[PDB]
């Protein structure tokens, strides 16, 4: 009755990797080959697996005997975290139509059309298949969302579950959500190849690849609630993310966006002075029907050790104290907040950006945490003075400085701490770091 007690029970295999090594760790010890390309790279909670378009990116999962035939007519769940790089306009266009498999236990090069499941991709599609020994096939098609910002197959880390009950339906959960379904009731025996194959397979695109992490096979069909409780589990609060879901790191650039106002960047008044929000341009497809504000422009923000202390880890964790840099012309200027610098009435403080004077205590010290909105990779700054009292989470607040226009602009505020609860907060921030998983088209 305990979930955790059901989720372990009914593992059936479980991918791990631990000392730059993939294994099954499910107590069925099924032998794992990692063929010379398959990678290794940042996940969800440790490394994850890398695969290129080659032959020798692959790893293969040979069943243990114990469980050779689970899925003939048994009802199995298959969970796994996924991340896919966002296809460029001009690759939808060229290769929409080509359906590839990255993940199947379906043979191909002996019994002419494999019997078994796989896990496709086509184009902006994520798709399930089961197909019997008689060829009867059941498919669940997950068209993705227009908008690639919030969309699942965008670059993001995703949590992928597909539960199979025999007697009714098999059903797609994306981040715990049900997405998808298909009845598979006349469907008969599923006998599969005695391997479970990780591969890009049939890609024409031979820059595609994929990311794959914590590939699980549950021995029946999880329950919304197991599945909610499965991804959360993974959810570990010790390091902070960035906007892709890997881990966020010291000393590199990130753009910062309000998760409550994600149509905004963030801009600079000047070198000494403060930071507000600007409108970030977008790129529209209508005959792709895909849509999404453009990345990449507005501030480039650094995070810095605030001290060195216990060992040097290139991650960030909650509870980390830093310094945060504005980056642009190959220079790094201090974020903070000046003393008795300008404020509004309720004290929220003004950011500044290379504030200067000389004399004048400026607050720069900050915390990286993470106080909320769990599966949502985001981030919290809270901002100390020198006797280490709090000056708030950083956010904005809306006003005028001067006969400047009025502006959503960056401040600290400790009004956020009486309101973690809300659906959408204002000091909740992306950091999004360039990546080859998304070009602007
Ligand atoms: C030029 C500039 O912004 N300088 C800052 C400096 O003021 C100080 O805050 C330091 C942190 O210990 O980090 C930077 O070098
Ligand atoms: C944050 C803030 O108050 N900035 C303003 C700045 O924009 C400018 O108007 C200046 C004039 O001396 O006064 C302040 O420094």
């Amino acid at each position: 009755e305990d979930i955790d007690v059901i989720l372990k029970k009914s593992t059936i295999l479980n991918l791990d990797i631990n000392n730059d090594i993939i294994s099954d760790i499910s107590g069925f010890n099924s032998s794992v080959i990692t063929y010379p390309d398959a990678q290794l790279v940042p996940g969800i909670n440790g490394k994850a697996i890398h695969l290129v378009n080659n032959e020798s990116s692959e790893v293969i999962v040979h069943k243990a005997m114990d469980i050779e035939y689970n899925d003939m007519f048994n009802n199995f769940t298959v969970s796994f975290w996924l991340r896919v790089p966002k296809v460029s306009a001009s690759h939808l266009e060229q290769y929409g139509t080509n359906e590839y498999s990255i993940i199947s236990s379906m043979k191909k090069h002996s019994l002419s059309i494999g019997s078994g499941w796989s896990v496709s991709l086509k184009g902006n599609n994520l798709i399930w298949t089961l197909k019997d020994s008689a060829g009867e096939v059941r498919q669940i098609t997950f068209r993705d969302l227009p908008d690639k910002f919030n969309a699942y197959l965008a670059n993001k880390w995703v949590f992928i579950t597909i539960t199979n009950d025999r007697l009714s339906s098999a059903n797609l959960y994306i981040n715990g959500v049900l997405m998808g379904s298909a009845e598979i009731t006349g469907l008969g025996a599923i006998r599969e190849d005695n391997n479970i194959t990780l591969k890009l397979d049939r890609c024409n695109n031979n820059n595609q690849y994929v990311s794959i992490d914590k590939f699980r096979i549950f021995c029946k069909a999880l329950n919304p609630k197991e599945i909610e409780k499965l991804y959360t589990s993974y959810l570990s609060i010790t390091f902070l993310r960035d906007f892709w879901g890997n881990p966020l790191r010291y000393d590199t650039e990130y753009y910062l966006i309000p998760v409550a106002s994600s149509s905004k960047d963030v801009q600079l008044k000047n070198i000494t002075d403060y930071m507000y929000l600007t409108n970030a341009p977008s790129y529209t497809n209508g005959k792709l029907n895909i849509y999404y504000r453009r990345l990449y422009n507005g501030l480039k923000f650094i995070i810095k050790r605030y001290t060195p202390n216990n060992e040097i880890d290139s991650f960030v964790k909650s509870g980390d104290f830093i310094k945060l840099y504005v980056s642009y012309n190959n220079n790094e200027h201090i974020v903070g907040y000046p003393k008795d610098g300008n404020a509004f009435n309720n004290l929220d403080r003004i950011l500044r950006v290379g504030y200067n004077a000389p004399g004048i205590p400026l607050y720069k010290k900050m915390e990286a945490v993470k106080l909320r909105d769990l599966k949502t990779y985001s981030v919290q700054l809270k901002l100390y003075d020198d006797k280490n009292a709090s000056l708030g989470l950083v956010g904005t607040h809306n006003g005028q400085i001067g006969n400047d226009p009025n502006r959503d602009i960056l401040i600290a505020s400790n009004w956020y701490f009486n309101h973690l609860k809300d659906k959408i907060l204002g000091c909740d921030w992306y950091f999004v770091p360039t990546d080859e998983g998304w070009t602007n088209d």
